[PDB]
């Protein structure tokens, strides 16, 4: 049925049939980090910084999940952060503050069906101030106000870069009120705070690395990084992604190397010895700013 | 003193002063998975297979360790084997046992001074057979015969794909034992044995994808994949790839963004849009073989 559509029909094809391609085929689970926030509105909008990465982003998630994919998460805030200026520690959390009360993004959540949830060790290191206390309460706010959306599910990512003690603590206290230790479901559970499948894809951007999806990569998390920002994120770009994760990373069926020509297996051995110091990663900087060569 | 070494005589240096230079400043860790044994060895061999492929492994980690690269990390096996035929499991146990108990290897490991180190979940999914039980004392024995080396450590991969269970049973009886939950730090010696520090550089091959490497992967985890599989693994292309992790990832001094020209910003501007859906991980099949384009 859909297991033969050329990547030309792919890119044709009307949005809602993408996503029933997806519904069916996946990625269930995508990894989203918004990134390269500043750059790309001082080189793509330069209103509001704000309002238009807070826009920006709900014009992708909305891109994401009208594409089929169930599962979004989004790292949107790192360690890092915490070793910047005063007021750009503010301004943080006023983006977070957002993404839980802004009247737009929760209209977005609602029109959508959209379960959002916060994942990492906010709770612990957010600044104690009357702010930081605030953003968690806004955060368990929305995770139950949008718990009965079935639709899509938003992950956001705040200081969720190493599970670790997270999850040991968490076994810790399941083993003493359960009486045995949980299951890896259970984990993710406890982590993410509902169950999640491993992540199927990760875009990102610039530089070669994933990082803040604790528990959810594997071998089969198809990576991928675009040029430019997040935020440049295009239709083209995500189809031919898509493509590329659903019918090429997983080709079926393979063919029987035991049984290729000699010229076939010779061809093979050239497309590797072709360019025999060929690597994908390695890159040139521009104004301080790294770029992928070949 | 080492901070502005050229690229052109990076590549030129002599080993050990390339060596030096990664004592210095990094990659400490490097993951370097082997996989596409099958293929290399029909294509650029075509003696015995086991034996080409463990002298072609003892070659790129000589070479690893030789560019004074601390720690190796290199998944080896994987889940997926167990599902494949009988024979098949039977020579990969086999594989096993010689990263263990073979002669030349074990000469590296002296002559090299490197501690050998076993992780996954290889205790259990291993066949309860005899051989299996075998393959997992040779595992203990190596580890404990080589802890008094200390020049390198290598940690091989034996379905290592997924520590969450394995950290929680270990967080659990940890707190049993010490009445206070494991440290980040204790959890890692936990799951490796010995305490790693994070991965700084993971080198695959193909398809995009990271895998096998749990708890030391982070923001910072450079990643680089080749066309060919790892035993094609050259001089030049390791050497581009040291370099790019050690000079150009992250690029210092930055500039003042807000202090650049019209032009320049311009210019950036330009590099983003100009091939405004480019996105490095997309891919073309040849013969059942993915291969990233551009
Ligand atoms: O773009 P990101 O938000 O990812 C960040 O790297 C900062 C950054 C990196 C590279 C370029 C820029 C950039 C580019 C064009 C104009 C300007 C930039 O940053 C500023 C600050 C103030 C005025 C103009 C610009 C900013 P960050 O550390 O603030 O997250
Ligand atoms: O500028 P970046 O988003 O790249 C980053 O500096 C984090 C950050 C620092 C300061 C302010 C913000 C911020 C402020 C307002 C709104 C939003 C912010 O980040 C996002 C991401 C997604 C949607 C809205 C906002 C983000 P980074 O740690 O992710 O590099
Ligand atoms: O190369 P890998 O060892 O990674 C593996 O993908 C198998 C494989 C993938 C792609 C090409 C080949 C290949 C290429 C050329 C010749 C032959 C190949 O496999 C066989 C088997 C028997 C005889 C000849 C060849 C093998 P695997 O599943 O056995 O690990
Ligand atoms: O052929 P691949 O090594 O790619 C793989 O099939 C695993 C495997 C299956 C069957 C046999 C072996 C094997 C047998 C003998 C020696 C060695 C093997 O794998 C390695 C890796 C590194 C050094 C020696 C050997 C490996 P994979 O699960 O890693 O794709
Ligand atoms: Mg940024
Ligand atoms: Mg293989």
């Amino acid at each position: 049925a859909m297991n033969l559509v050329s990547e030309k029909e792919f890119l044709d094809l009307p949005l809602v049939s993408v996503a029933e391609i997806v519904r069916c085929r996946g990625p269930k689970v995508s990894v989203f980090p918004f990134d390269g926030t500043r750059r790309w509105f001082h080189l793509e909008c330069n209103d509001d910084y704000q309002q238009a990465a807070l826009r920006q982003s709900i014009r992708i998630l909305k891109m994401l999940f009208e594409h089929g994919i169930e599962t979004v998460i989004s790292p949107i805030f790192s360690d890092d952060l915490l070793d910047r200026g005063d007021r750009y520690i503010v301004q943080a959390l006023e983006g977070m503050a957002l993404l839980a009360n802004d009247e737009e993004i929760l209209s977005f959540y609602k029109e959508h069906e959209v379960h959002v949830l916060f994942y990492g060790d906010y709770k612990k290191r957010l600044p104690s101030t009357a702010q930081g206390a605030a953003v968690v309460k806004s955060f368990d706010d929305l995770t139950i106000s949008t718990s009965s959306n079935t639709e899509h599910r938003l992950c956001f990512g705040v200081f969720g870069n190493d599970a670790a003690e997270s999850v040991a603590q968490f076994s810790i206290s399941w083993n003493e009120t359960h009486g045995k230790p949980p299951t890896r479901r259970e984990i993710i559970e406890g982590y993410y705070g509902e169950y999640v499948d491993k992540a199927d894809m990760f875009i990102g951007f610039g530089r070669f690395s994933t990082f803040d999806f604790p528990l959810l990569s594997s071998g089969k998390t198809s990576l991928y990084f675009t040029v430019a920002p997040s935020y440049y994120m295009t239709e083209t770009t995500l189809r031919r992604i898509l493509y590329d994760h659903i019918y090429l990373r997983h080709f079926r069926p393979k063919p029987d190397y035991s049984a290729m020509s000699a010229d076939q297996l010779n061809v093979l051995r050239n497309r590797y010895r072709a360019q025999p110091d060929r690597v994908f990663g390695v890159g040139c900087v521009h104004d301080g700013i790294w770029f992928a060569e070949g």
